[PDB]
């Protein structure tokens, strides 16, 4: 009758498979540079921008040309495997990345199709920038929540690469401009997947409780000054609302897996909410910004590391352009 | 206890408030071919192919440079006074078109901005090509039946000028790409925008009962031949899932809105599922193809003219790339 913050909050709905996939070939901020030296040289600019403002050392890319599609269906075989089921049994599956194949048709009805769902299985794609995943997440929990299906599929693959080689030849041959690309060569490749399902049917798996988003839409024309200060600004309102209907404070959660724009991003962030850095894992100076896949790449890292136990309480968040953010809870 | 159809189905959602734009320059099939004229002559074929295959007379378009988010914009505008509630009631934005102004940030993003929505508003953007506005009707619905939000838009802007512009000109210099590129020329503009509610804050509006999803994802890289009788069979068994949790059948639905591709496939599909044609609105052959807002905009297009009553059974259908088939049922 009542309301309360933990009304919303998923009661039925498990994590019950998980991986990603790291692309193979390390580019080095070192080998751009060499590459963009002389440019550096003609605009009058000293300063290593990759290195010693984004530190970025380096970022993964393909070898090959990998769609979307395929290395989001590459992260799913692994993650139907970590769930021990097969494709049989997946009633929805979601596609939450950047990088797309077509304008039609989705790239998750491509993935279903790679992978063999059934024919009642339903398929679209979600685009919200960084925080895709997360909003796809909760997308498959309200269905799992009322059992309209048992299990889903979640996916991400990014390719950077065509990003890379046409950014690249662009600042080698303005000032205003050049900068504005730098910022393209801190993203990196990779992929995720996730297998979602109804708790009963998996007794015991990691639990997806859900959370809560604010948005500043009055934002969405972006500098990164303001990026920064727009963004720290939302996420404290988030952190209120997280409060509100997760019980959340900084110092009971367990780990922070943290969308990753840059270093001085991360530690701007981490220093305005009092987190612990070592309760934040992060892959961005050796992968780059994964976009959407980087927080589940994350989570599927510290599951792999055996860096989990049970009731361990684990904070997804991120802020996205648009402004957005979201924040939700997953308890191991 | 017992799973029924009838479980799945939304108790608690309405349609508040509904509007179309109709993009306002008409451009003749007459003034296309003319302009194809001489192409037509060189590959040798004799054949009105837009205006005697597909069925199409005219299709409307932009005037001006109208990005996707500025039709969804003043769409939604129009919904919400249909609706008589200011923006702050709205909790969610989905933007579903396949036009799209960026990669990041959404659509949605760029709405919500424009309309002013509060910092409490969640957006994102679906991807489905033609049936992603009513994945976003149902992705909305689950939100508002469970309370999570009170009234949400779900807004769709197309825009298909760059698209002419582009596919005229390369098709004024092969027979096997000039025929590919013909589909491309039965493609309109146009934009709609629903406001969905909790249907105690609405009382007596419009009943979004929900539907069903069937696919054949096997079929992702989809002729013409093909798209119809695969496209076909799917429907049939869509229909058979839609019998098992909606009840339906043919004689006893009011209208269809169906999502309509060309001329001889709406034919094909009419017959074969026994439909009264005279219960199916049609805009194809003045305004085209308008992608996932086709649907919308002809509801929109039925309620105005004052062609719906109180309990009238309203089927929403389309098949769209992927495969993929959706039907659902709003009780006016
Ligand atoms: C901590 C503050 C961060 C400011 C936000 C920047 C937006 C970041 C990006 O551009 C992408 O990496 C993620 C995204 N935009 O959705
Ligand atoms: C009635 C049979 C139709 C075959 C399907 C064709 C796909 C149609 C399109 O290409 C778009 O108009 C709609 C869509 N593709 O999602
Ligand atoms: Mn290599
Ligand atoms: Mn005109």
């Amino acid at each position: 009758l009542v309301p309360r913050g933990s009304h919303m909050l998923f009661q039925n709905v498990s994590i019950a498979g998980l991986a990603h996939i790291d692309a193979p070939h390390t580019l080095t901020s070192k080998e751009i540079n060499e590459r963009l030296q002389p440019t550096y040289d003609r605009l009058g600019i000293k300063t290593d921008v990759l290195g010693d403002v984004a530190g970025i050392h380096a970022r993964r890319l393909w070898d090959q040309d990998v769609q979307a599609s395929d290395a989001a269906t590459q992260a799913a075989r692994k993650a139907l495997i970590d769930a021990n089921i097969g494709i049989e049994k997946i009633g929805l599956l979601i596609n939450t990345s950047v990088s797309r194949d077509y304008l039609a048709p989705s790239t998750a009805s491509i993935v279903s199709g790679n992978l063999g769902v059934s024919d009642h299985c339903m398929t679209f794609d979600v685009a919200n920038a960084c925080l895709a995943f997360i909003n796809g997440m909760d997308i498959a929990a309200r269905m799992l929540e009322r059992g309209e299906i048992d299990y889903a599929l979640v996916v991400d693959g990014e390719t950077a690469n065509l990003v890379y080689e046409k950014t690249l030849e662009r600042m080698t041959s303005t000032e205003e401009e050049f900068r504005n690309e730098l910022a393209a060569l801190t993203l990196g490749c990779g992929a995720a997947a996730m297998v979602m399902a109804r708790s009963e049917l998996v007794p015991d798996a990691p639990r997806y409780k859900g959370g809560v988003t604010r948005s500043a839409t009055e934002w969405n024309k972006l500098d990164t000054r303001l990026l920064l200060i727009e963004g720290i600004k939302l996420a404290q309102k988030t952190f209120v609302a997280a409060k509100q209907v997760l019980g959340w404070a900084v110092e009971e959660l367990d780990q922070f897996v943290i969308h990753q724009v840059s270093r001085p991003h991360t530690a701007a962030f981490v220093k305005s909410f009092g987190i612990d850095p070592a309760k934040v894992m992060t892959i961005f100076g050796e992968h780059g910004n994964i976009g959407p896949a980087s927080v589940p790449i994350v989570l599927s890292k510290l599951k792999e590391l055996g860096r989990l136990k049970k009731g361990d309480r684990i904070a997804l968040l991120g802020i996205g352009s648009g402004l957005n953010c979201s924040m939700a809870e997953v308890v191991w």
